[PDB]
């Protein structure tokens, strides 16, 4: 079938899906593409190149929250901007594992100086708008990450932790989510608010 | 060589360590331990059963903060249990990779039956505790497997975006780390505290 680079992306995230990241291997996606290994090869070299674009890809297809609204607070920026990551990781099987150790891509360039601005625009330094924004990003990873790989693992309890687990089992995750994000939002906010204060 | 419990996780950690989790296999595993294949599977069922007992074994091996000290603070615990668990999760070669989605283990039910407890005795309700000990885990995880997958990739910048790139590429990660940590632990202190208050 159709070989340019948006076809063959597709075609990575739909065997995504149905593979997972361990099991999504060049020869499959040559099957899938109804094509011969040499044939991929010329587009694709390795797992690696498809693993970074695909990166790339689920953000610009479902990341729609990357940019603050005009007159946003910073705060109100990160909670909408986590919020639209995570949902973008969620949308293909391990995608939070295809997202891991990834670096801006050229492409997104224009989009991450203008967050770095912002912060820096609201009263960060460059290092803490950075940190802020970083651990806004692996939180969201780490919570992502073992919400699905929990469902990867799934294919005399003392009693709070029994409850804790009726808990666990009880959402798919966004609450905990949600709550460790506004305490991640504050935390920030009492460090940016003190200065030179001792905090 | 030897085949109890014990000497088939020495070994298992020390493929992790030179391979990866992709890359650690059974019939790698029975290689390292000069044995055939139907030999392991007596011991070993399949890679699963491997990457659950290697979760567990990693953070008894080598996670030592994981109840608080007489007298100590919240605070102070959630601190040091982070930064061990942190430690921990990078002393092998994708050793995040292989604790996520993990749930406890009987062997470790006492331990994390007294982490939650001590939430409670300092005032958090069962799921604000819980909500609190799941956005640490999920940040350190994020935060490790990051700098981890990082590395493993590695096998006309705009102007903040390269220093950012500098910052983060000066350290190995635990300084942005611990800064972070302390946000989220003083947005967990602001909500306990605030009890009913609109905060
Ligand atoms: C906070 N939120 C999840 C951010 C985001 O919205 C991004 C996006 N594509 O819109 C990222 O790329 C974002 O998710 C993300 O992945 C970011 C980063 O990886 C980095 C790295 O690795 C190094 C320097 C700078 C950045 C960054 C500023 O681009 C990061 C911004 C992250
Ligand atoms: C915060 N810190 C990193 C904790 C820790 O020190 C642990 C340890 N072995 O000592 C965990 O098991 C700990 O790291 C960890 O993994 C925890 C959990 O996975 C869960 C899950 O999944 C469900 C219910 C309860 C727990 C938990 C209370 O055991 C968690 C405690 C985590
Ligand atoms: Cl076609
Ligand atoms: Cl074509
Ligand atoms: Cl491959
Ligand atoms: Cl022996
Ligand atoms: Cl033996
Ligand atoms: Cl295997
Ligand atoms: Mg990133
Ligand atoms: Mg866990």
């Amino acid at each position: 079938s159709r070989l340019n680079r948006e076809s063959v992306i597709d075609a990575a995230l739909e065997l995504l899906n149905e593979t997972g990241i361990d099991g999504l291997t060049t020869r499959k996606l040559a099957q899938k593409l109804g094509i011969e290994q040499p044939t991929l090869y010329w587009h694709v070299k390795n797992k690696r190149a498809l693993l970074d674009a695909l990166a790339v890809e689920i953000l610009a297809r479902h990341h729609d929250y990357s940019l603050p609204a005009a007159g946003e607070s910073w705060q109100s920026f990160l909670r909408n901007n986590a919020m639209s990551f995570r949902r973008a990781l969620l949308r293909y099987r391990d995608g939070a594992k295809v997202a891991l150790g990834t670096r801006p891509d050229e492409k997104q360039y224009d989009t991450v100086e203008t967050q770095l601005r912002f912060m820096t625009e609201n009263g960060f330094s460059l290092r803490d708008g950075l940190y802020a924004i970083s651990a806004v990003s692996h939180f969201t990873l780490g919570a992502v990450l073992e919400q699905q790989e929990h469902t990867a693992a799934l294919t005399n309890l003392p009693p709070l932790l029994r409850e804790a687990l009726q808990i666990m089992d009880s959402d798919d995750g966004e609450q905990a989510f949600l709550h460790g994000l506004e305490s991640l939002i504050r935390g920030f906010e009492v460090q940016l608010t003190a200065l030179l204060q001792i905090v």
